[PDB]
Order: structure tokens, then sequence, then C-alpha cells
């Protein structure tokens, strides 16, 4: 079966929607989620038209098989995806309404230098090749593109589901190729975040500012040391949530310089130690007292001019 | 093939059923379980009738492919559902019984709030879409409704199989479809938590007050600061066998609040020992003797305070 | 095709026999095991007898397509059998020789109560259903039943593979089912656990109890907290090898037992310690002499009683 | 379509040929690997035999379909090979040349006594069952049994690939069988074991053996108990690369090993410390002075012995 | 259906392209990749070619079925390519243009030795056998070679993606086989290894050095065997994003250095300690005044001699 003949030099428009069903399994580390939606299509083929007075019957039912059906693809999907046709419904026009619904694992880029206050545009990109006999170029039918009520995406807020109307039109292998933009608007629910790394990172922390109020060389050692591998412990569990970034997460930036903090923290504990043992214990008070302040204000301006940095 | 006609404008019925055979793999983090039942489905088609004299046989046995099947689909499945025919019996009044196996991978959302003493109600939605010759519209048979006793959720109490028995009919990129709600409800099995992940926990908070009857500081801040990690190792070890909720959680407020007491007691530790130094254990005997009672009665009334919030 | 015609009013006897090829993957935590086996199935189809004079062969190969063959199936799989039929076997009287090779993912559930000294029986569930012409029953040809030599299942010890001769006959959805137990006896290989977790962890908690010899508070909160965390790191590593039983196992027993004897021991240290600073080191000395003895006979006691109890 | 027919009373012989392509994905843990290979067969079937002067081809081309072909399986897969037909070739006698292309993930049992140092015989067993027509038997054309150069499986090098040419021929469910044994000869690159396991655990050891040369208890009890921890640490990494044995490994025997030098480190930290207080420092500096040599002495010939009992 | 038949006794040359949509997953442990690309292949079938003048079309589309095809696979695919063919265009001289859209995990070793500063070379081998009616001959249409501007590797560069246009001509199970190189030059962002293992690293190690500048024992003891376990913590979890090479890696022999440094600083730590309780305190205070030039200077040293052979 060949593509429908134009009626002048014109392309074939397939009017294209896509009806999210289930939208899950958001993995950051991989940068894929997976969508169970419906996928519509809609073209005039002129050939399967028909008069509705002598067949009888308002609209024909075709099985695949039997008609040209557009080969459309998804460019970011990893692996073909799983298709079941729904309904293949042509009109006395020859205005084709195909719906099938579909699965599949899309692949789409995710920013996360904000994380985790992060937001994303999760990408589903429809694909047609133009044929030797005509040209194919796709259209978005408003009215076939939304998703269900239901649909939820652990840990993220579903923010919209919209198409770029306009495909992307351009030439590839010497053919024409009309590819077409599904963004679907999510924003990262942070909440959780802040009860199990971001609060206890800072108890931790503050932990280790005790010995600003210690003389005791042999605690203040045990005080930065312990917290400092604590702090390790949060870092490691940080970066196996996420993926290798060649920029600085908002996160990441904290926790790292939280490590400069522990640095400081050693070298002021053993100055003050240094001092003491060579019978200089004034000097030593000196800097502690001002330890006590100089820590909290540095890193309440440090956070500061990083948030201001990163939103 | 087309769908049966009409006697009259009304819909087509078709009956349906799930019998669980094997139900596995409820997992937490992704709010999905693992399916293995049968489907059953009872529609009349009028044009499958036969005369049980003439023919002989009481019933017909047909192939899938020979006859109409209504296009039954699972709304929260991640894929379509890998199905195997068992039977297809035709009574000659055109009475079609349809039973296949199935097995499918369900997507049904969790309420963790009062985890790890959390029940939940496990979904599975059949759906049909109406055709353009005549419109579908699903009912339960509850004679074919149920599940094997041998059924077993691994660390889970299965309550109840149900189904609402009337169907949620709506519109859908215009056309009308017939969803039904199967329903799986269980509850929790919270035993194991109490001997591996809330008693241990507890132990080693309790181990942490024993610096309320020791005047060495540097034993207290190893007791604190030592019992503060495991602490952490144990909120690391909850946070890894559940999602990211946003909301707190019944374990995650406990975990969280117990933060709180290190945090103080490291306070109280400081300022014993500040107090010592400054030539006043007078005063620092007191703050320590007080909070031999506070420490334990404020822990006991938060907790309550919070059991009481969740349940 | 239709089932064989019954002689007078008897169901139709499918004799079956499971062979194993290929014993592998027992998983704790999903209760589940990977079989690879020869399923051979018998019966009696009169209408594809002969007279082995007339035809010259004795014995008839048919394709599976070409002749009735009954709707074997496995309850405790998680997805339907891979299955390939090896051979098909007429004999002059009709009787069906039909054999074919499946490989499953079995779901049984599994006893962790004297784990690691645990032993199990698999099941391996033959079902059929009847159907509308005549009453199918499975039976079980002992000689057709059994497992390679090679046969090996890691870190298990194989007893035996025997199957209940007489068949589970009940009524599902107003149709005759027959299901029959193939039952897979074994017990595990406790050994690697003595090197592995008993041993070190008793290690750890004989170290904690030279508190007992020590009146160095600061060694002694040194000794108990850092062999505990241990102790706490051995707790973990058993429960990601297990799944979320709501029973106490052997092993979960002695482990819990063991945080009561880190617990003690820590409120002797603390004891001891709040006496010598109140000048009364000679009851201490009493409490620590008595622990040194203590400690241990508890110890072994409580063991006796549990080994007692879990066995 | 059936086997071909005997000139006399003799069994059919296939002679088979394994081409590894690709060699990949050794789970120790799981005792499989994944195989990408060809698989040749050839026999003879008089039927398909042509005068290459009439029919003017020197050779003939069929599709699986058309001709009889020997069901070949794998005894040690765990599901049944992907295969795909590359070709069949007729000669003008009726010598047929099958090649086919697979993968296959190949469960073979591993011997780890001298883990990291272990050397293992990978197999590929291929079967026939014998047909009631006649008996199939199985051959080995050494031409068409080898490997790629590329072919490399990580962490691990192939020492050869060869075929056991005599069959193992026996009677299983009354049919003949006839099976061979494919060799892939294989040693562990043990190199990163030394600096990744080996040393960093020599080098914990040694740093407690440190408390030989001081007096301070509590110095003494942080440097034995925190070693003792990476110990653990260490013995937990390595348990978790390998399967549970009912055997101890070489590199097992060593980790449990070093656990009774911590616990004598322990005892003799103990000793030398109840002395001291004891008023008797003459007797504890003699045991530690011993300690010093003792420690290594036993460390090392204790290790002779192993190495000895395990090479 | 036959391969075409020669002009004279040349080979057949079947044109090669593969235009990369999508690439994902660079498993550094598997040592794999996954690919989704187009692959174009095209021969000349003289007995297709037809007159555009009589037919009246300028070029004739076949299913793949109708015509023959050559069969082209790959060589370093773990399993077959999933493949969905997009177009089969014939012009009139019968220059066959077959277009197919596929998606393979590629097996292709990775080079370690300068990790994580590394470039790689991915491959695709494609290759084609001869048949026995003639031989096929492999070529690279650099016109269809190829990526799209989208395509990204998570934590990586993609420099180039090239094919070695002379195809590798040998024989194998006696026939000609054309092997295709196409090359997907790639280059690690090691970015994230600096504030995420680097730094991190290089931090512990100082504070392991302020012990240099303390003459307390006990805090020493505290702050090497401390930091040693962190260091400890990192090399564990950078070997667990790596393979076991049977070679040293850059990141790999910094790490195993670091532990000699470890190990040096508690024979210092010891060293000082004995001296002191030796009354010997000047010559302790000599050896740990050169400790903290040493240290440094060595560690740096150490590490431009490493970079240097790594480099
Ligand atoms: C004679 C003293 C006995 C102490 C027993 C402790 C009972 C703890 C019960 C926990 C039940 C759950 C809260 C934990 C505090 C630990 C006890 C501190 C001991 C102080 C000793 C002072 C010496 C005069
Ligand atoms: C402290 C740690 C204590 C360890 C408990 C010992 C195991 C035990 O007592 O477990 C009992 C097991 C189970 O053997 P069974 O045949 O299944 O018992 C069934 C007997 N009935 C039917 C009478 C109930 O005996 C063994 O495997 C003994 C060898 C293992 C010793 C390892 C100790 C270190
Ligand atoms: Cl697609
Ligand atoms: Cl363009
Ligand atoms: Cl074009
Ligand atoms: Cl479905
Ligand atoms: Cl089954
Ligand atoms: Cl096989
Ligand atoms: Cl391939
Ligand atoms: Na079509
Ligand atoms: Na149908
Ligand atoms: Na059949
Ligand atoms: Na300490
Ligand atoms: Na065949
Ligand atoms: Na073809």
């Amino acid at each position: 079966v060949s593509p429908p003949p134009p009626i002048a030099d014109e392309p074939l428009t397939v009017n294209t929607g896509i009806y999210l069903i289930a939208c899950y399994s958001l993995d950051d580390k991989a940068e894929t989620f997976k969508v169970n939606a419906f996928l519509s299509l809609s073209w005039k083929d002129r050939r399967l038209a028909f008069d509705p007075v002598r067949s009888g019957v308002r609209v024909k039912t075709y099985e695949p098989e039997a008609i040209w059906i557009p080969e459309i693809r998804f460019v970011n999907v990893e692996n073909a995806r799983d298709a079941d046709v729904v309904d293949i419904s042509v009109s006395p026009d020859g205005t084709v309404q195909y719906l099938e619904r579909f699965s599949a694992r899309v692949l789409s880029p995710l920013d996360f230098r904000r994380y985790p206050f992060d937001s994303q545009t999760l990408h589903i990109y429809l694909i047609v090749r133009s044929v030797d006999t005509r040209n194919i170029v796709l259209a978005v039918d408003l009215e076939k593109v939304g998703k269900n009520d239901d649909v939820f995406l652990t840990g993220w807020d579903i923010e919209s589901f919209t198409a770029v109307v306009k495909p992307a039109n351009f030439a590839l292998e010497d053919r024409l190729e009309s590819k077409l933009d599904y963004q679907l608007r999510i924003s990262r629910q942070y909440f959780s975040y802040i009860p199990n790394i971001i609060l206890p990172m800072l108890f931790i922390l503050f932990i280790s500012w005790t010995a600003f109020w210690s003389t005791s060389y042999e605690a203040n050692v045990t005080l930065v040391v312990s917290t400092l591998i604590a702090h390790i412990a949060f870092n490691i569990l940080v970066e196996t949530n996420l993926p290798k970034t060649p920029y600085m997460t908002y996160t990441g930036a904290i926790i790292f310089m939280i490590y400069l903090f522990y640095f400081v923290a050693v070298i002021e504990v053993t100055v003050q130690h240094y001092l003491k043992v060579e019978s200089q214990p004034a000097r030593a008070a000196s800097i502690t007292r001002a330890s006590r302040i100089a820590f909290p204000v540095v890193f309440l301006l440090a956070n500061i001019i990083l948030a201001f940095l990163f939103f």
C-alpha cells in the first residue's frame, strides 16, 4: 500500500495527539521516565472516501493491515514503543482516525543545577519520514493532547503537558522529517530532603562547632573528625541518588563548601592546642572566642551568596 | 469482525471477573505490585447463536481469531499484560464465555504516612473503549471475582479483594469509556520493624542519656556523638526502603525528632562542661540532674503527641 | 480440536511427570526459584488409535497443532512458562506421549524461623481445567518424576523431589480443576554463616566484655560503644539477605538479644564510673567482679533457652 | 518431516561445532556467564541428495522449514537460546551444513576455594534426544570449534576452548540422549585484589600491632578496635562479591584468621593494662615485648600453613 | 530468494551507514553502551531494474519479504538488534536503498588507566557472511554516517563518529566475512570527581597531618586512624564505580599510595610517643618537625611522578 496521492503539490498533514494514561519511574541517574499513553493520528486518504447514502454506514472501521498508515516513530525512546491499535475509523470524506495505546521508556535530559529545588521539561518527540511518493508533515490537534487526572509522577509535581504546534522540519539522509515536541513540565517535591539530608547535615555541623566552647584537644578532635565522617556519609548518600554532572548542583555546592568548614575547624582546634602547649592560652582564647562568631556568620553569608548564585 | 448489533439502542454489557492466582513483589519505592490472575469476560453475540438439536453440541469452542472479542485493557499497568487465552465457550443463545490467564505489573499509589503501621488499597482498573458501531459498558459478575487461598504477599496481610460493581462511564477523545475498580485491601506486617529498627534505635538513644550520670566531658562527647552516628545509619537504612514523600511518615517523624534529642544532649554536655571549667559545678549539677528526668519525660510526651497526630 | 470422548462417564486422566534439568536462583527475599525441566504428559485419545499391521508403523509422531493437547498450567509461576515441545508420540491404542522442555520462575513461600539452619519444601503445582465436553484429572507417572544428578542449588542441599500422587480436585468458577503438588525438599548450607556472621559477631561481643577488667571509663565507653556499632553493621548485613517476617528468626533472636547485652554493659560501665567518682570504688569493684561471671553465664543460658525454643 | 532413514541399523551422527563470537558477564554470585557464538550442525540426509550435472548447481540452499533439522538443545542454559539461522547448505551426497548464530546465559558451577587466585572450566553442553524412528548421536568437527581473537572475558584470562570429542550417551525417560562437553578454561586476574583488598587489609592489621609499642590503654583500645572495624568492612566487601560456599575460600580463610589476631591483640592490650594498674608493669613489659615478635611470626607462619593447605 | 548474480566474477558491494539517533547508558563496570540509530544499506540487484518510461514510476518501493536483502549482523552486540524497516527504494538501474531503525546493547572494551581523565573509542562492528552463490563485501557511504545534534552520552563528551572505510575481509568457517569498524570517540567529564572524591580525599589526608603539630598520642591515634577509615570508604566508593582491571588506574594508584602515607603517619605518631615515654622528647621533636615538611613534599613529588607515568 502506497501513501495518499496529492490534490496539488501539497504535503500530507498527519494530525497528532498524545493523551497520558500513566506516567511513572523518573530515573534521575538514567535521565529517563516511563510513559503509558494514547497516540492519536489523523490524515486524509481520498482513496478511502465513500458516499454514506450508497454504503449505508457513517464511518468504516479498518484493520491496520488493510490501509496505508504513516510510519510515526519516537526520537528519544530507548527501544521501539510497545503499541496496540485501539481503533481506525474512516469518515465519508476519507478522514482517517487512528488511535493506539502505547508504553515507552523516554530518554530526556535533566538539569540538576538547582537540585533538589529543580523543575524539568520532559520531552516526547514524534517524528515522520517523508516517502519518495510524497512529503509528510506533522500537526497537533490540541483537542486530543492531554493527560488523565489520576496521572502521578512519584516525588514530582506535574505542571503541564503541551505540544509545540509548529513542527521542526529538517532534512536527514536526503529526506524531509517532521519532528514534534510534546513537553511535560514537572517540578520536584523537595520536602523530604529537608528532614532527611539538609537538617541532619546542619545538626552534625553545629555539633562540630561546640569545639569552640571546649579547651579539651582530645574532645575537639573527636567532635570535628566524627561529624566530618557523618558529613562524608551524607555526601556519598546524595551522589548515589544523582548522575555525574559537568557542573555544580545546589546541594553539591553546599556539601562541598561544608568540607572547608570542617577543614578550618580542625585548623582552629590544632592552633588552639599548639598555643595552649606553648603556654600562650590567652592568644588561643582570642582565636576560639572569635571562631564562635566567625564560623556561623561566614557560614550564613556563604550560603546567601550560593542561593543567590544558584537562584 | 465487527461488534454484536443491538436489539434496541442499548449498550453492549461485558461482564467481568478477576480471580487472583499469584500476587507478589510489592515494591514500596516504585509503588508497584505484580499479579498473576484469571480474567473472565462474558457478553452476548446473537450472530454466534445456534440450535443444539440440529448441531448436536450444547456449547461451541472458538479460537480468539474466529470471533469478535471486546478490547479490554488495564489502565494502571506499566506494559501491556502478558495474556494467554484459556477458553472461549459459546452457548446456543450466543452467550460468549471468555477466560484468559494474565500476569501484569500494576502501578498503584501507596500512602506511607502511618509506615510501618500502614494499610493500603491496591487497584486494578479494567477499561473498554466504545466503538463507532455501538457503546460498550463493563459489569461485574461477583461469582467470578476472588482469590486463591495460597495467595500470599510477602510482609503484608491480604484483607480483601472486591470490585466496585458500578463502572466509571466517561468520555475520552470523543468516545465512551467504561472503567471498573478492582480493590485489593492489604495491611503491613510491622512486626520485624520493632526488633530491627525501632528497639535498636531506642537503645542507642538511651545509651546517649547515660551522659547525664557522667561528669567526664570526653566520655559524654564519645557517648552522644557515636550514638548520633548509629542514628544517622538507621535514618539512611529506613529512607532506602521508602520513596520520597511530600509528607512526613510516622517513622520519619520519630527519626527526625530523635535528632533534636541528640542536639540538645550535646548542648547539655557542652553547658555542663563549660560550667565545670568556669568553677560552677553546682549549677552544672542542677542542669544534669534535671536532664535525667527532663529527657525521658519530654521524649515520652513528644511520642504520645506524634502517635496521637498520626493515628 | 475437541477433547477425547469418554467410553462411559469417566474423566480423562492426564498422567504427568517433571524431570529437573537445571535448578537455580533461590531468592530468599523474593521467595522464588528458577527451574529448567522436562514436562511429560500422557493420555488416551481413542480417535488417534490405529492398526500397526495396516499402517506399518509402530507409533505415529504428530506436531502439537495436529492433535488435541490438554491445557496444563502451573499455579505458582510468576509469568507463563517458556516451553518448547520435544516430542509427541501416539501408540496403536491411542496412548499419546507428549514431552516438552520448560523453564519457569516459581514462587514458593519460605520459612525463615530456623535461619540459617532452616530446611524448605519448594512446590511446583500442575493444574488442568476441565472442559464443558468432559472432566480432566491429573495423575503422577512416578517413572517420569526425577532430577538430573548434575542439578545443584547454590548454598542449598537438595534432599528429594517427589510428587503427591493424589491430586487436589476442587471447583473453581463452576468448573473442576485437578491440582498436583511437586515437592522439592532442600536444606540450607549453614557453614559460611559461622566464619562470616556468627563468630565475628561473638568476637566483638567478647571484646565488649573486656570493660569488666578495666577501671578506665573512657576506655570502657570506647569498647562497648564501638563493638555495638559493629553489631549494628552485622544486624543490617543479616536483614539485607532476608525478607520481613511477621515472626522472629533464629539469627534475628540471637542478634536482638545481643543488643540487651550491650545495653546492660553500658549500664554497668556507667554504674562503676558513678560509684568511683562518688568515692565508693569498693561497691563498683563488687559489681564489676560479678559482671565478669554474670555476663557470659546469662549469655550462655539465654542461648540454650533460644536454641531450645527454636529447635 | 521425519528423520533421515538408516542405511543399516546405524544411528544418525550430527557433527557439531561452537565458534565463540562474544563471551561476557561472568557472574561469580550467580555462577553464570553469557555467550554469543556460532553453532554449526552437519548430518547426512540421503533424501536431499542430487546429481550436480542434472540440477546444474553444486549445493542447494534450504529454509529451515523445508527440511528435517535435529532438535539440538543446551543442557546448562537458564532459558532456551536466542538463535537465528545463518545458512543451510546441502551438498550432492545429501550432507547438510547448518549454521546459526546464538546467544545464551549459561549456568556453570564455579570453585571458589582458591579465590582470587582460582581457575575455572566453564561448560556448554550440547544435547540431542533420539526419536522413535532412529537414534541420534553427537560428534565434534574440530575444524568448526574455536573462538574469535577479540573475545575477552572482563577480569579473566581465557586459556582454551575445546570439546570432549566422545559424547556422553545415556537413557533419559526411556530414550537415548547424546550429550557433548564444550569446555572454556579461564583463570582469574587476581592483580586488582592486591592493592584493593589484600594490602589495605594488611596495613590496618600492622597499624593494630603499634599497640605493642604503647603503654596507653586508651590509645591501644582505639588502635585495635578501630582497625578491627575496618577489617569487618573488608570482610563484608569480600563476601558481597561472592556466593555462599559450603567450604572455606582462600581469602575467606585469611580474613577469618585475622579476626583471631584482633581478638588476641585485645586480650594482650587488656592484660598489659590490668598488670599496670595492679602495679606489676615489669610483667606487662615482658608480655608486650614478646607480642612484638610473636604477633608477626605467628601471622607469617599461619599464612605459610594456609597457602600450603590451599595450593 | 537468491543473491544478485554477478556481471563478471566480482563480489557484491553492500554500501553501509549508521546515523546515531540516541546514544545512552555507558556502563563502566559492564563495558557496554546502548545505541538507537538508523542503519542504511545499498546494493545493486540487476533483477529489480526497470524502464522509468514503461513503468511510469521513478522508483519502486518493496516490502522486505518481496526481495533479496543481505544478512547484515553486528559482531559486538549482546543480543540480536531490535530492528524495524523504515524503507526499501529501488531505482531504475536496480540500486536498492534499504533503511531500518535499530536499537542494540553494544559490548565495547574500555581503558581505565587514565580514569577519571580517560577517553574511549566505542566500536560498532558491521559484518556480512558471503553466500555459496557469491561473495559479499561491505563499503562505507560517508554521506550516510553521522549522528543527531541532540545525541548526548551522560557524563561523557562525544568527540566523533566515523567509520574505517576499508573493511576487514577474512575467512571464517571456510567462508568470506566483510567486517566494518564504526568508531564513536568519547572523553569523560572528570569535573564531578574533583569536589566528590579527589578534594574530600585530600582534605582527610591533610587533617591526618595535623598530628605533626600535636604531642598528644591519644589525639594523633584518633586523627590518623579516623581519617584512614574515611580513606577506606573513598577507596570502596571508587572501586564500586569500576570493573576489576589487571592494571593500575590513575585514581587507583593515587588511592593506593595514600595508604602508605597513613601507614608512615602511624609509624611517626608511634615513634614520637615511644621516645616521649623513653624521656627523649628532643629526638621525637626532631622527627615530628621533619615530618611536617617531609610528608607534603614526598606527597607532592610522588604525585608528579605518577601523573608523569600515567600521562
Ligand atoms: Cl518509536
Ligand atoms: Cl535541513
Ligand atoms: Cl524530501
Ligand atoms: Cl492491559
Ligand atoms: Cl504456566
Ligand atoms: Cl537450548
Ligand atoms: Cl546483530
Ligand atoms: Na498499513
Ligand atoms: Na477477535
Ligand atoms: Na493442540
Ligand atoms: Na576515642
Ligand atoms: Na525442520
Ligand atoms: Na527479504
